[PDB]
């Protein structure tokens, strides 16, 4: 709602682009945030296709970020007779960012890995990896479960199972509170998807340099499946971390598989053992049921809720357009599966639910918020971001605020979204909108919001023939009432300046010349005064006068007088105020006497 | 708690006027705060005391103040036969002055009121008179209850039965929240005491400027009791209202009888009827129990609660038998309204003499906490005598048996420095109820400013036990290796209206209990144990935590093994006595320690 569209942050990155595929809060020990940036298309060591991540401080008018190296070179191990080796080409380093406690965990999930075992050999398949990095520490301890040793013989003997050679570990990357890493491989099990958890620390612990294979404690894997439906499954393309179930102090892992069942679509809910306690499937083919999924509770309640984007959703206008998926926490037994909101993009082929990213409480409005993306939506299939309220009892339905794409058409500006964390400090969080192919990374800064609370002090009735007051030049006795109205400045951090402007309306229904009563300081059916709540949390209630003529004058006695207060901003760069809640109180005045 | 006492308001009356015998909190139409001044020994306009209240703008100097113009002059009507006459000297226009919605009571208890009929009259007594007034408007009112035309020997005739000539109405005023204004007389059916409610707006509505007897139709008056308890009650002299008897519908009064029952004192909670729900006796005679009353829901349990002053108690000391000093009762009320019994909390005053409890003055929420505070003052306490007041916080148990805050006198002695106490409403407007005490002896009133509360939260992690030398990195500037690990604590500093520079200071003790340079446990870099860093918080909802580096010395060299390693981490304001006031108040929880032990074979 109140994310500063006209002055954004815009980050560069190579000339080769993709910077901007994946992105991150880094959130320092000492309690700073900076942005962690994967470009996953940057130069190789020698021209090479590989990955590559930036790290950009928290800036206004950005610029060139440093890199952050994790591991670019072809290393060649001896066991006795497997000389395995690893390939850097295409590996993808930063497809998937994600930061805790001063590590960055940043994956390469295309990265080759072969074993030439004598003659016969293991095939350069992509098992991918995904390296980890305290860049204050110094430390890297890369981790890559999917690097094995196993020739392919033996995968070709029994049933091809149990494979990894092309997982592709690290194609989503996301850590728990407590730190455990958690990593999502769309291509293992013979491309059918698995995940990996293991402790930062015991990654850090057990990582050695050198030597190209490991165990590292008890790290867990997915279980490999025969189930058709599994085939294909792309599991882990898109994963969270969220409490779910109903117990506390363990984390749940939320993965996408945007061709479950023959490209019908799935997500799923995971504890640490993979236990499957929950999983929704789509509802149309084809529309990537899962490609980026979220997880936040928007509605205040406090228990996790889930997003889910299909970003090929073909919407009956069979236009394919994106759509995200909603899902409240209930206290059902087995509830949690009906969708409640189903937001839906405009513009063609705009996919729209590429990047779900959970806001928190964007406005401080006391519920967390969101930002769906859809990268080629808008007016010209820029991109454009809807930024969606918690509003309570579900989500705001329609889009708050559109954010559109600066860039060119193709940025595909919103793949990769991240807020929920206040970069401002402020108790406004802000968001990030990085893209693949974009080249640049753009930042909005959410301002101060202001809730107004209004009421009005008018008099519920009473006789046009009073004569009690007295016109001033004229020397008249007519009839009149009290007039009053209070308007306070509610939520945090409202900005001191505040200069709100307060209309009032006698008899608004009754046209100009069609008034009845008539102020008498102006001498005008309606006025506008400077209530300015700025610099004190008090409401501001400045009366009037407004008389009330004579039966014989006017002929309108018979309407009712209608008395609607209505609170503006000031007209008068960037407004950094957002007025919400109370801004229009129309109480009523009717006219009693005999008939 | 939080009430700042180095910048204090200062608001002077005129000389000798008793400036600050009352006093409450006007509220103009634009929600700008005023206060309302009783002092009821102005000089009126014939050179003579007669009364005055001062209607102060908030400013933050101080000063003079202007004054609201009633009507200062002796009224004579003959109705026909009689001749009724009112006195308005030393009337003492200002003893009780409360303000409800745009509308100010100032009351004069002592003003005078005869019936000359023929030779006979009904007697020059105080009956009383409250004054309404409207600032914004100028519509001015008159109420007097008591006021009456029978003449004296008919009371003769009939045992002084209803006489009503010696209330003093308006001793103490109240306005319930809609709108109905309630006076206790303490003289009333010859001083048994009595209580007269009536709407405001029908007191505005039924006074005609110069008709001195006249009869509000809605008012309502309390009942003359042949008790002989009742006799000499002075049943009015403190008057509050609340809810206590379940239906929020009914209002329910709070009357305080000081010598009720042969000086003995009482505290009567009835309802709209004057139908006694319930009484609190009291405990000690000649304590005053019932002189000051006050209501508000201290618990927070959502019921409101009772606090009794006796200023005048004599506490029990081993040394002293008997010493005056006074005695605040708190009084919980529960589920099943007619079941308020025995106190439950009893604070007492320490100066002799002090009169601890002549003032009970509800202060709102002043910590923020969810828990309403109070203030007793002793208008003679304080080692010097001068006056005190004190603050009691409110907890989900009673309320703080020790005063968070002590204000003292600004004033010379005998200011009467507490008297007058009124709070609970935000003066400037920064979020936090404020406070002001009338010392009418000096004739000036002292408004105090609730500076913001900051709440801190600490937390200090240290990851597990170590061992002595696991040989990881090496010894700040040497090659030597030694243990190290890892210390990283996290403040938080939460609150309302805190300003942009708030920056805490940690005090980092690495095993406060071995003396310093030479502890078990130092640090990777300075190596000093004791690290106290400044860390700012001026606006961040985040708690800010540098980690720190920390070294473990060799098994040989630190020979005390089996003694727990606990890091203290503390959390102090810095010092802004450097500067101005402290502008914040750092309430919380701001000392913690965490400890561990050391590891084998790890
Ligand atoms: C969209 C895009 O790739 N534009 C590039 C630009 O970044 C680069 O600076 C220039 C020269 O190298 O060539 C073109
Ligand atoms: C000039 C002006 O303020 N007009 C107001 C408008 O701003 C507001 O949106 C509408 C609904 O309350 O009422 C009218
Ligand atoms: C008893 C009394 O109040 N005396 C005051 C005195 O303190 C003050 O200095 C003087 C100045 O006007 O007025 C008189
Ligand atoms: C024994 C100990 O740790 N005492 C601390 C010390 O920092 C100081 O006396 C005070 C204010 O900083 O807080 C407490
Ligand atoms: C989480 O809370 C505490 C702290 O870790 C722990 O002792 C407790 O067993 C946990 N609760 C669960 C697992 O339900
Ligand atoms: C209090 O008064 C309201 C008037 O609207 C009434 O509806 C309610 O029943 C009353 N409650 C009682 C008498 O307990
Ligand atoms: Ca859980
Ligand atoms: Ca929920
Ligand atoms: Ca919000
Ligand atoms: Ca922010
Ligand atoms: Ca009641
Ligand atoms: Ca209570
Ligand atoms: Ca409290
Ligand atoms: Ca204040």
């Amino acid at each position: 709602l109140n994310l500063d569209p006209v002055q954004l942050t815009f980050y560069a990155g190579p000339n080769g682009s993709q910077f901007g595929f994946s992105l991150d809060f880094h959130k320092d020990s000492h309690g700073r945030v900076a942005i962690v940036v994967g470009a996953p298309r940057t130069l190789g060591p020698s021209q090479e296709e590989t990955g590559g991540v930036f790290l950009c401080p928290w800036r206004a008018e950005g610029g060139q970020c440093p890199s952050l190296l994790f591991d670019l070179r072809d290393e060649t191990r001896n066991v006795g007779s497997q000389t395995l080796q690893t390939f850097k080409a295409r590996q993808g380093l930063g497809a998937s960012v994600v930061s805790w406690s001063d590590v960055i965990v940043a994956c390469a999930p295309w990265q080759h890995w072969n074993v030439l075992e004598k003659t016969e050999e293991a095939e350069k398949t992509p098992v991918g990896s995904c390296f980890l990095a305290q860049p204050e520490s110094g430390r890297r301890a890369e981790y890559s479960p999917c690097r094995g040793n196993t020739l392919s013989r033996i995968y070709v003997e029994n049933d091809f199972s149990w494979d990894k050679r092309y997982c592709e570990a690290g194609f989503s990357s996301v850590v728990t509170q407590a730190g455990e890493l958690v990593l999502g491989a769309p291509g293992g099990y013979y491309f059918l998807g698995l995940l990996a958890q293991a402790p930062v620390a015991d990654i850090f612990s057990s990582y050695r340099p050198g030597i190209l294979l490991w165990h590292v404690s008890s790290q867990s894997l997915s279980f490999d499946s025969s189930n058709p439906e599994y085939f294909d499954g792309y599991w882990g393309y898109s994963v969270a971390v969220g409490e779910f179930d109903g117990d506390l102090n363990t984390t749940e892992y939320v993965v996408g598989a945007p061709t479950w069942s023959w490209t019908l679509g799935a997500v799923e809910i995971l504890d640490s053992y993979y236990q499957r306690l929950h999983r929704l499937r789509g509802e149309q083919m084809a529309s990537y049921f899962g490609h980026s999924v979220a997880v936040t509770d928007v509605n205040g309640d406090g228990r996790h809720d889930l997003l889910v984007g299909a970003p090929l959703y073909m919407e009956s206008r069979l236009a394919e357009v994106g759509r995200v998926y909603l899902f409240l926490q209930p206290r059902g037994p087995h509830a949690l599966g009906a969708p409640s909101l189903l937001l839906t993009g405009t513009q063609l082929y705009g996919r729209f639910g590429s990047a779900i990213a959970p806001l928190g409480d964007l406005d401080r409005d006391g519920y967390n918020d969101i930002a769906v993306a859809a990268p080629y939506g808008g007016p010209s299939g820029r991109g454009q971001v809807l930024v969606f309220l918690g509003q309570s009892e579900g989500l705001r339905s329609r889009p708050s605020q559109v954010l559109d794409s600066p860039f060119p058409t193709g940025s595909a500006f919103g793949f990769s979204l991240r807020g929920a964390v206040d970069i401002d400090d402020n108790g406004y969080p802000d968001l990030i909108v990085g893209a693949y192919g974009a080249n640049q990374v753009a930042v909005y800064r959410a301002q101060p919001v202001v809730k107004a609370s209004v009421q009005l002090l008018v008099q519920d009735s009473l006789n046009p023939a009073v004569k009690s007051c007295v016109l001033p030049q004229t020397k008249t006795p007519v009839s009149c009432f009290n007039i009053q109205m209070c308007v306070g400045a509610t939520g945090h951090n409202i900005p001191q300046k505040l200069s709100l402007n307060a209309e009032l309306q006698l008899d608004r229904q009754k046209p100009r010349q069609g008034r009845r009563v008539l102020l008498l300081g102006s001498q005008q059916a309606g006025t506008t005064l400077n209530l300015d709540l700025g610099g004190k949390h008090s409401p501001i209630c400045h009366t009037t006068m407004a008389f009330l003529r004579d039966e014989a004058d006017f002929r309108d006695k018979l309407s009712p007088i209608v008395l609607s207060l209505n609170v503006s901003l000031p007209p008068t760069m960037a407004p950094a105020v957002v007025l919400h809640g109370d801004t229009h109180v129309q109480e009523q005045t009717r006219i009693v006497l005999d008939c």
